[PDB]
């Protein structure tokens, strides 16, 4: 009975989407354009399939179309159901409909994903039940199965294009795809925007309170930094110095800003002051991404495996190394791995500036060597575990030792993955 549901493009949300109709006892059909399509033996035998092409016969008997984010509305068949007035809408509306929990919604670019943990931390330490996905983590409609008490949505701008009213309790963009991103506003609780990036700032109405965060000197009542006349550097309230950034685990200006968009996600939906500095002193990053592991003897290591390319291993010594100056900290770099022919000259400056030994590793150590020499003390190593163990021995308290290798992994690792977490292994193994 009721009006045909049809799923269009199946897939890991697709898959979701037949499943929550059908068993809410909705008419569903799917269609997919290719013939076998991933999740196919996921779906119940009564559901009506149009495999191997985007059945636009289907999709013009449907009352309503469920559009898989991979799929854009503008694709003809899309176009044509749009065209005879049929509603097009995607996973995150069926969330919407189905429940009134309060959602904290985060869209914007890759900085999204350390906010949309760390915001789920807090709140999970703060004593909420709460489940976190959307965009490539969980399947939205999923996180209906835990009954939880607050959502925490990571949203591509795909998935926001086929969403009204989404009614966070508090968003937020991280950074016509904007006006895509900014959907996320539509009915938004709470907004909060980030003061050094312009395109956040939504108009919304008068009455809908706003709270930024920023890595400059905050107005009253929002979030920011301050300094100490000596460069000690604190995440801000207001007038309020709140934590140290040194007490963080997490470091650089770039976790500074997600730290601080989390508290005011965090105030938005009330949770305490306290909790939230406590869940940020205990936040160890993402795994391989400047990721903090473990203190041993008074020293820091942070595995940035992650940090594959020059640009992005000069981000992890620059980000690293200016937030340890204050306290006299310098860098014990682990460089090296497959090198891809980049120009390594680049990272001269930096260790020089930073760094107290580099200890090299891997097939193009001999390259990186000729780039870097003499900016400061260099060792070799011949595995992971050596190069682990003389950074130990090259380092006393409020140094640092970083594995950010510059370079991919596959001559030594399967990946940047295996490489990060021998090096977990490695410092977990020091005595």
């Amino acid at each position: 009975r009721g009006g045909l549901k049809v799923v269009a493009g199946l897939g890991i949300s697709g898959v979701s989407a037949v499943n929550f109709l059908h068993e809410q006892g909705y008419q569903v059909a799917v269609t997919d354009s290719r013939p076998t399509p991933p999740g196919h033996d996921q779906i119940p035998a009564g559901v009506k399939t149009s495999f191997g092409q985007l059945d636009q016969e289907l999709l013009l008997q449907a009352e309503e179309i469920i559009l898989s984010p991979g799929l854009a509305p503008q694709l003809p068949e899309i176009q044509a159901a749009i065209a005879k007035g049929i509603s097009v809408v995607g996973d995150i509306q069926l969330l919407r409909r189905a429940t009134d929990v309060p959602i904290v919604a985060i869209t914007g670019s890759n900085a999204k994903s350390t906010v949309t943990t760390l915001i789920g931390l807090m709140a999970k330490d703060a004593g909420k039940k709460v489940a976190v996905g959307g965009n490539l983590g969980r399947p939205a409609l999923d996180l209906l199965k835990d009954q939880p008490e607050l959502l925490v949505l990571e949203l591509s701008s795909f998935q926001l294009e086929t969403t009204s009213h989404l009614n966070a309790e508090v968003a937020v963009v991280l950074n016509g795809y904007h006006q895509a991103k900014h959907r996320i506003f539509q009915g938004a609780k709470k907004v909060v925007f980030n003061r050094d990036d312009a395109l956040s700032r939504p108009l919304v109405p008068d009455t809908t309170p706003m709270q930024s965060f920023g890595l400059n000197a905050p107005d009253l009542n929002q979030y920011g930094v301050l300094r100490d006349a000596d460069g000690t550097l604190w995440l801000a309230r207001g007038l309020q110095r709140l934590i140290k950034s040194s007490d963080l685990y997490i470091q650089g200006m770039h976790n500074v800003a997600n730290a601080l968009a989390c508290l005011a996600l965090g105030e938005a939906i009330g949770l305490p002051m306290e909790s939230m500095l406590e869940t940020l002193k205990q936040f160890k990053g993402l795994e391989h991404r400047c990721e903090y592991v473990k203190t041993v003897h008074d020293v820091r290591y942070y595995n940035d495996s992650k940090g594959t390319n020059v640009g992005a291993t000069l981000a992890a010594i620059d980000g690293l190394g200016a937030a340890i100056e204050v306290k006299k900290g310098k860098v014990a770099l682990i460089l090296g791995g497959q090198g891809k022919g980049q120009d390594f000259g680049p990272l001269r400056s930096s260790i020089e500036k930073y760094a107290k030994v580099v200890v090299l590793i891997g097939e193009d150590a001999p390259v990186i060597e000729q780039a870097i020499q003499g900016a400061t003390k260099i060792l070799h190593a011949a595995t992971l575990k050596e190069a682990v163990e003389l950074c130990q021995r090259e380092t006393q308290a409020e140094d640092v030792v970083l594995l950010s290798p510059a370079c991919a992994s596959f001559d030594m690792f399967k990946s940047y993955n295996d490489r990060g977490q021998q090096f977990v292994a490695c410092v977990n193994s020091l005595v």
